[PDB]
Formats: C-alpha cells, sequence, structure tokens
C-alpha cells in the first residue's frame, strides 16, 4: 500500500530509486511469513505470527565477507556473529532477523543451508551465522516451534534485489512498535561528497517504543490520533529494534562502527527513549570493501575519517534513512489479531494524512 | 531573563524547581568567563573568549568519590579521567569543562588546587582530574594562554548550588552551536516510579550541529528564522550570503556504575531529537554520576538502595528523564546565549528570541 | 586419577577443597559426552566426538539471575547472552559450553527445557540462553547433527556439585590444546582479603595454543617432550617429524561484586593464559565470563548485595585478581593432564600430554 | 652495558638489529631525565626523580597521522588522545610518557611546541596531544612542579633514531617495577609472515608488579634473589625481612594494518605481561597503544595503505601477534636490567635487579 511519503510525511535528503536497502547494489532480501491459527495460545500449538527476514549483503551465491561494524543502543537482546564483527571487522554469510524464540532454529538452519550450498572446502567460513531477534510475545506463540527449517531455507533461497516488502512480514510479522503494529521498514539515501555519490540503505525490524513518545516528522502524534489502542478479546488494553545499514562507500570496519552509532540519532528523532528491556542494535556493512575467502581484502578506494565533507554526508544519510525506515514500517503494517485474540492496530492512515496535511500545507 | 519555556517552547516531563543540574541536591557549579580584546587574532595576545565551568558532584569540600559511567557519541575530543570511570566506576574531585587549548592548564591547576585544599594524606586520590573540552576556535585565541591558574581556582572556589548561569559563560563562552551562538545550558526532570521520585539533572557545553538540521520541539527551525547568519569580517559567512558537545548528567538515584553507563547512553537520543547527526570532527560525549552512591575515600561504598536493571518502571522513568532533560538543556543553551563578536571580528548571533517566540506561537497555539 | 599437582607440577596459592569451580558453593556442573564411530568423516554420519557442558550458577532449580561481567581476548567465536551481560550486568539460566556446530541446537534446547521446568509466568526471563563454543573440527563431524536435545537435557538435569570430571568430556570431548588433547579443566583458589576469605573457581574448555609455546610452571615444555605429536593412520601430522611414522573461561566467585567489578575479574584471565605461553591465534575465540553467586538478582525483585567492595581496596581486589590468574593457569594444566589420547574423525589421532614425561621433567626442574 | 640477553636470559624469536622500538624505521625516541635533591620530601621542593619520554612515530618533522589502536589491561591511569584513537583510528603528533603529576604541563607544552614548529594552517591538527603516565610517588615529589616546559621541548627536539637508552631515564626515571627499580625498556621482533618480514617494536614504561610474582624466562625469581629489597635509611622496607637492616606499552610496526587490526595487536600485550607473572593490580594503570608506520594519513589527504592484510590470514597475523607477545616480555626484562639502584624522596632506596645474581640463576637454569 502507500508508504510514508504517500501519506504526506516529509523527510530530508534524497532517497534512492527504490527507497530501500536494495538501492545498495547486490544486496538481496527475503522473507518467510508464518501466520496461522486464531484464539487462545497454547504453547506448542500457536497461534503463530512470526517469521524470518534474510539479508544477503553480496547476494545469495557469494562466499565472500563484507567489512562491518556494530553499535548497541541497549543490549537486552541477541545478535549472533557480533563478537566476530568486533574482532575482525567482517562477517560471512547472510543476516537473519527473527523472533526471539526462533534464534536457535535459525542459527542451525543457516549452517544446514551452507552444507547444501557451499563447497566443503569453504565450510570453515560458515561457522558463525548472524542471527538477531525481537520479541513477538503478545501476538505469537514464542516457544511453540512455529518456524521450521523449511521456512528458513525458503527465505534464504527466495531473497532478491528490487522492492522490499514492508510491514507484517518475515521477522517483523508479530511485532509491535509505539503501541501500534510493528514490523519491517526500509529506506535509503543517495549522498553527495563533492562529485562522488554513495548510497546508504537501512532496514529495520521494529518492536520498540511507546505511543506517547512517538514523533513523525517532529510531530508528537500519539495524542493527536484518536483510538487505535490495543485490545484483548474486545477490551481496550492501553491508553527491541534491529537496524541494518548497507552502504557502497568503501569504509573500513572502524568507520562502519561510526556509521552504526549514527542510527541512535535517527531513532532519537522519532521520540523513543530506549526501554530497559528493549534490545536496540545497529549493524553496518560495506558492499565495496569485500573480503574474498582466504584472499586479500578488496578496498577500491579509501576515505579519511577526518574528511568531514564525505563522512558527514554518509552519517546524515544513516540518520535520515533510519528515521524514514521507522515511519515506513508503521505505515506498511496493518492491523492484526493474533494469539489470545490480542489485537494491535496499524497507525491509521486517514488520521496520519490529515495531521500531516495540517502541519505541512 | 527568559529561558526556553518562557519563549513558548513546549517540552515533555516535569522539571525540577531550578530546572537545572543543581536540582540534584549538593551539586555545585561555578564559571569563570574570560572576555577580553577585540579585532585581529594574534596567537598569544587574543582576543580571548573562553573560560572554564566546574561541577562539584558532592560540593567543593567533599573528598569522596561518586559512582559514574560514560558514553561516547563521537570521540574526536578530550575528556580526562574517563579510563578511571570505565575501570572502577567512580571519579574523585570535580568535573571541569573548558576550551580545547586550556586542557593541560586546567588539569595541572586542579592538582595545584588539591595540594592547597586536601590533606596531604589524601593527595593520592587527586591524581586523575576530570577535564573535558570543546573547541572555541572562531571566537577565541585557542593557543594563546588566555586562561590562567587563578581563573581555574576562582571557578573551583566560587562554585555554588542554586540557579545556574547559562549562555556565554565559563567553558561555553566562545562556543558555536547549530551555527548560532553556543554555550552552557541546563535542565532537570523529576521522575516517578511508584511512590519513589528521583531527579535527573543535565548540563551541556554545546559547540555542535548545523542550522539546517536544528529542531526545537520537533520544528525544523533554521529555514524559518530570517537572518542571524554568522559574519566573518563584515560580510555574511554562512547560509546564502557574502553581501563538539559535552553532556553531564547527575542523579540522586542510587545507581551502580554499569547502570550509569546506560543513563549516559540515553543522551544521544535527546541529542537526536534536536536534529544533529554527530559531525566527524565533533567530540560528543556524556558522563553520568550518582550523588547517593558515594564512595568515601578508602572506605566502604555507600549504596543506600539498589535498583534492578530489568525493573522497567524505574529504569524507563530515569532514561526518559535523561532524554528530556538533554533535549531541553540544548534549547536552553541557545536561548541563553547572546550575540557575540570575538577574534578576527567574527560575529555569531544568538538565536533570535522574537522570531523563536513567534514560530512557537504559530506552531503551538 | 592424577591431576596436575599429582604429577609434580607446582602452582602458587591455596586451592579450595575440591580444586574446582564447585568450590564456589551452590554451583553445579554437568556433562554429556558423545563418542561414536571411527574412520572417514561424512557430514551427517560422523564420526562424532562432541558434547555439552552445563554450569548452573545457583543450581538447576534457580530462577534468579547472577551478577556477571565478561572479557574478550580474541572474539572469533560465539558466546550468546553476552549483550545482555554487557548491558544489565546479569544473566539468567545456565551456561552451556559446546562445539561450534551445536550452538543453535543447544540454544533452542535450553528454551525447551525452560518450558518444562519454569512457571509460565517466569518464561519471559528464559529468552536469552547463554551458549558458548569452541571448534572440534579435527576430531568431530561438526555439521553432522551429532548432538541431540536429549543430550542437552541430560546435562542440564544431571548437573551436580562436588568433584568435576575433566578431560575428554562434555563440550571438551573433541578439542585440541597446545597440539595435545584438549578438553575441560578446572581449579580454584581461596584468597585472603583481610579478615574475609573468598573463593574464586575457574572452569576452562580448551581448544587453543601451540605445543611450541606451551609453558607449564614456566617451563617451555614442548621440546622437552619426545614424540606424542598428532598423527593420521600412523603418519605424524605436525611438528619436526611430520610426514614420518579457541578457549572458554568461566569464573565463579562468592565475592559480592558488582557487574563492572566482575568485568575486571574476567580481564584477569588473559594474564593466566599468558603465563602458559599462548599468543591468541587470529582465529582462536578466547573469551572469559565471571559471575558472583552472592550478588544475586531475584526474578522481578530487588538485587541482593550482602556486602560491598571498593574497587580501590587493593588488598581485597588484588587477592581476587591473583586468584583468577592462578586458577586459570592451573585449570589449563589440569585440562591437559586429564585429557587422554583420542582417535576421531578422518583417523586423526591426538595424544594426551604424556604423564610419565611430564612427571620426569617436573621432578628435574622442581626437586 | 649488558641488556637481558647479555646476562644469559633466553628469549624466543628473532630481534631486530637494535632490539629496540627504533628497529621500526623512522621512529624517533627522546628522553629528558630530572634528578635533583635528596632526603625528606616537601611538596614543591623535591627531591625530584621524574622526566618525560617522547616517541615520534614518523619523526619529529611529520605533520601526518599514523593508524592506531589501543587496549586496556586495567584503566586506573591517564592516557590522552585515546578517545580520538578509538573513534578515527589515528593520532597526530608524538606520544609522551611521563609521571602522573606532569600530565597537564606536558599536554600544554606539546601544544606550545606545535605553535613553534607547525604552519598556522595545520595547527587545528595539534589540539589532541597524546600524553600517558605512571606514578613516581615513592621516589619523586609528584605534585611539586619538577618538570618544566623546557624539559619537554628538549625531549621533543632531541629525539632520534638508533639505540634507545633504557632504565632510569625520561618518564621511567622515578619508577618501581616488581619491587625492584622500574623505568624504560625496549625490544623488537622481526617476524616472518610468509614471504614478507615485518618488524614489531615495543617500548615500556614499567611501574608495576610485585617481586613475589616476577618470572624471568619462566623462572619465579623473587625468592632466588637474596637481599635487594627496598630500604629507608638502611632499614628494609618490604619483603620477609622488613624492619631489619602502572605500565605503559607502546607498540610500533611497519605492517600495513588497519585501526581495528592494531587494536588486536595492542590486546596481545597482556599475554606478554602475563608471561612475566604480574596480575594487574587494582590501582595499576596498565595500557597498550599500537601504531603502524606504513599506514599513514597525510594531513587532510587520502590515507596511504600500501598493502592490505586479511584478519583471517593466520600465518601473517599470528606472526605479528607472537612478535608483540615476545617483544613485550623481553622489553620488561630489559627494563629491569637497565635500571640501577636509586635513592630518592624520603630516603626511599630501591635496588636494580642484581646482575650477578640474575646471571648466576640463568646459568644454572639454562646451561
Amino acid at each position: 500500500g502507500p508508504r510514508a511519503r504517500d501519506l504526506g510525511v516529509p523527510f530530508e535528503g534524497t532517497p534512492g530509486a527504490l527507497n530501500a536497502i536494495t538501492d545498495v547494489a547486490g544486496v538481496e532480501v527475503g522473507h518467510t511469513t508464518v501466520i496461522s491459527g486464531d484464539g487462545a495460545m497454547v504453547i506448542g500449538k500457536g497461534p503463530y505470527r512470526t517469521g524470518v527476514t534474510i539479508i544477503h549483503p553480496l547476494g545469495k551465491t557469494s562466499l565472500d565477507g563484507v567489512a562491518a561494524g556494530r553499535a548497541v543502543i541497549n543490549g537486552t537482546g541477541e545478535w549472533t556473529g557480533m563478537h566476530l564483527v568486533d574482532e575482525v571487522g567482517q562477517f560471512l554469510g547472510p543476516i537473519a532477523l527473527t523472533g526471539t524464540g526462533n534464534v536457535g532454529l535459525v542459527h542451525q538452519s543457516m549452517m544446514d543451508w551452507s552444507v547444501g550450498k557451499v563447497p566443503e572446502e569453504a565450510l570453515f567460513s560458515r561457522l558463525l551465522p548472524v542471527v538477531a531477534e525481537t520479541l513477538d510475545n503478545r501476538l505469537n506463540d514464542v516457544f511453540g516451534h512455529g518456524l521450521t527449517r523449511d521456512h528458513v531455507f525458503a527465505a534464504l533461497d527466495g531473497a532478491k534485489g528490487g522492492p522490499v516488502a514492508e510491514g507484517n512480514v518475515g521477522g517483523g510479522t508479530g511485532m509491535i512498535a509505539y503501541t501500534f503494529k510493528g514490523g519491517i521498514g526500509t529506506s535509503s539515501r543517495v549522498v553527495s561528497a563533492g562529485d562522488t555519490r554513495y548510497t546508504v540503505g537501512v532496514l529495520v525490524q521494529a518492536n520498540h517504543g511507546d505511543r506517547n513518545d512517538l514523533r513523525i516528522a517532529g510531530v508528537q502524534i500519539g495524542k493527536e490520533i484518536k483510538g487505535a489502542w490495543p485490545e484483548v478479546n474486545g477490551i481496550v488494553a492501553a491508553g527491541s529494534l534491529l537496524i541494518v545499514i548497507a552502504t557502497d562507500a568503501p569504509l573500513m570496519p572502524h568507520q562502519l562502527e561510526r556509521m552504526a552509532r549514527r542510527a541512535a540519532l535517527g531513532v532519537g528523532r522519532n521520540g523513543s527513549t530506549a526501554g530497559a528491556l528493549s534490545g536496540e542494535f545497529a549493524l553496518a556493512f560495506s558492499t565495496s570493501h569485500v573480503i574474498p575467502l582466504g584472499g586479500k581484502p578488496r578496498l577500491p578506494a579509501i576515505i579519511n575519517d577526518t574528511d568531514s565533507e564525505t563522512m558527514n554526508a554518509l552519517f546524515r544519510g544513516v540518520v535520515q534513512a533510519t528515521e524514514e525506515a521507522l515511519v515506513n514500517q508503521l505505515v506498511a503494517s496493518e492491523t492484526m489479531t493474533g494469539a489470545n485474540n490480542a489485537k494491535v492496530y496499524g497507525i491509521p492512515h486517514d488520521q496520519l494524512a490529515r495531521i500531516m496535511k495540517a502541519r505541512f500545507p
């Protein structure tokens, strides 16, 4: 359906052609979305509202590593492969984003996928899969084994470039953000440093924040929206965040850490305050600084960290793309009823468009 | 004079009585402001637009440490005593905030002050002074020895509780923020968890950001303000024509060091609200301390109550307090800082009060 | 059987009664050891030389957290739950130490175990299991699903206090250290901090280092031992005569330390590792995790900190730090002595450090 | 005079020609040594036993940065410029190593030196000087302004390549290590990374450790040496007969490493320190800084990275890491051997480790 710009939300900067992480060439994204059952939750039987999102930095047939660096806003969550990134500045294989109860199954399934897809001599490189989570506990049977190995293989094999589906898909299927429906969002910026252009792409799996704090384009919007509070069986019940950054800039690992640390500023623009139990994390990678398996790293150009013109263009790109990806998520996610007949509303489009038109005539 | 709220800027949460870092009882703040000379800069001769700000966590006569934790947004800058804070979760003595060229002088002056104020038996504890900087390079002769030991002593000895002066004072004297006049700002929040209340106080020394990114209460305001662009000479320096950040957080919550690191990491979200994107060469840092978790010199730490990190009600109240107080301290700074002409006749404008008030009235009727 | 001290190896300090991590009261350890098959490796069909080691910091029935802090020597490996430890300074549930290929299975199995053992209202707290690995790739079919959920449950349920089995057991089953057989080792120290004596216990899963660098009690011993280099089908595979016929450190203490203080403890492990000569290989995932059994966090309640220690109290802190260094040093040697010769996948044969030669060298050096 | 090898101490690996940090081409080192007064200490009036050591990574006329990374063993100390290193992976200007009381004076003096040596257009780059300390509190009047701006300028301007003076010089003048006289030590290794041989150079300012823990070439040597415990006016002040009659590590390499790779190098220092027995005291500020002299960043220009190394290339990386461990181990022993007995403030007398006894013990152990 509509994305945030289509409802009149303004943003700064110049988006890429897709306005998605796949504006960084060669990046592929895949989702498997598991939606089954209704009514009361029984552990092991559903209902299920869960899934997995796969990002292949260099595409699904690559055996090469990408340069990478991370940041932690609040570390109450899981993201595997990160000790590796901190130490050697690269990771091998895809990124998986999923629900908390699925981490182990996804991790082993990625290994199994490797056995089937990678030459035996290269299997040593496939030992530390990258798997991250947020908690779909209200809408999903977290502990009930709803995600299968076949679901994971389907996302790995089905991933592609081009437009990325947003909203209640893949790892975002069962999520809740700012008390509205959570999910997947994505955005990009094409940034200028003199005559050089680079792309910064961002994808988020959003399960964080309170309605009372939410800002969209600087507007504190929770109180301006009427209704759309969550429910349980019919009774109004009220009233973590994963960030993946891709760039084609040829950055070294410590420079990618800097990129990842900018995500918090974009999160801050939209009002949340990093809950004590909210696992909020960012991972950044370069698709031009690539490390062939067992060979010399390929760094086709080099950027000085004190070159403010280039670095600030890249940093502003991360902030803006993060800010927009978060709003794109909210708009893409539709109302859902899941486990225990819990109902969470998508942010209402008609009301958002009306508020945006009043604020930005 | 008016602060941000008085010009009609809305903020979330409940401020303390002074709406300042000194709402955390026992904290003292002092400034020495050095403004002398006009015209062309000659290194070693001025003009000078610099100073130093002192924060005594437990007051100027305390020999005790405070529990502490820090966070780095972008580390292109200096803040001494921080390896100590990372290792042992406490620091001794005051925090000094100053201009980049003054760091060594301030560091040695704090040691000299200790020799005169601390019993010789306790001097061992005074070896790692806490000194942080931002760069006053457009308005000040950075390398020219404008700050003296006497200026540092005056701020150390003159510090007090009560209202805190903001704007072009102390370490903020020569600073520039969002292309407007930079300086010192402060704010506080009184936060609740069940029947318990705590105060979170914030003081900033702001020298960061670009006009085009600035948000005040969510409003992207730089293009709505007419004029007030800097001048380099007699002609317009930025925008159309030619015709670092230090954050100190105090709380009376009885937090352990790793919990204060969490508090410090919330400052970035408050900075983010106001639109900047952490420049490559901008040293943006946060330090948080507790005034109830105190470590008597050579004795047993005093931790009068203890908080679970997974107690979201308590922790989120504290975190939200940091975010909101940081957001407001930054806007308070801009409002307090007046237009200044300094070295090389560079002129930087205070954000115009009349225009800001008008924009806020139109936006928040 | 003999441990390192019984072969004449001298160490500094005073061990606890068991000279093991279980000298810290209430800690329980369990192993499941999986050894099946011989000969050529086919992925999914073994041979298997693998397993899992479980450490319950407060015992298997506890729902409470322990204060914790970690350190990284070289981060090329996996240890889950560590973001949590860095952020909030505690973890819930047990520590699992296993082979690299088993991480996901163990992580999901720990969740399944919680579903069976923990009240539904407490399940929220069981979402970030702590699982760490070293790579058994020479002796084991890593990718071949040799470890099952039932193996994990058996270690979780079978864990106990008292003496801890060392050597080729649990997560250490298929490991190789200093080009000799690797595995599990443990040691403890009781350390005098003024009028109070604390216990520091250490358990290692050792899969690191080279024979040429190994020091035992300061003696560079690799060249003093004759033979015992690894083989394949009777042909020496490493060392001068070739061709011819990661490290996980777990520290427990009963000292009532805050999380940042436990990070300091964990950072001392590297010095104990250093004593024994290794240099942290580029691909060697070398990690330490320290926890307190007296600073405990009841689930959804107020942390219990029964006493408090000043970081600048060098008498207390240095006693604790020296304990970590000495217990780590000895745990590493205890591992080598406990681990016996093994032939595993692809007919790789790795020798236990020879007891007779070690004892002879120690007697000559330390009469 | 004899260095450690000349007294019979064995070490592993191959030193560079000078066995010093200046085996990395282009590095310059200078010292200013301040020794005045005897007897009772009065703050502001000595006695003084202090100084400053300067390391210019690319020589004293360079305006360029070097790639760099750091590590902390125990952070109770000061080292400026390190937030910069962590953030952007480089630093500008020289490294100064000094006593704790001198940090501020040295920091401002380095800025003043820049005003006099650097074009005004480049001054922006000189605002984050790198200054580190250890505490000379037993032998020196720390707070008494013994070090002057002129002393700092003399070390900055006098620095040179070639042999590096060790012992009671520069920043090490008033230091104490392993209950013997502390000071400056240096060593290097040339390491074979396939077909390329890189140099790793290490300089230490040692003020850490206890005699009871000291190991030299693995030998626990404190109880083997007779006498030489510190004194005050002829009465022994420490050890069993008492009453009767921080660490800075600087690593240079010519390997073209990226900043995160240099952090890995710096983290290896701890293993070299561990070999020699210390346990990182609670108040001991123990720090390492590593830089590359081939990966250089011209001021306001494009970084120069003449070749690039894969972190997972264990052959190359392990050669470099082993170089750091071995050079750090040897630098520490070289310091002890270079430092002579000194009596300083408050009549504190600290002995250089005795050469005759050390040589005798080494001969017995390594015949």
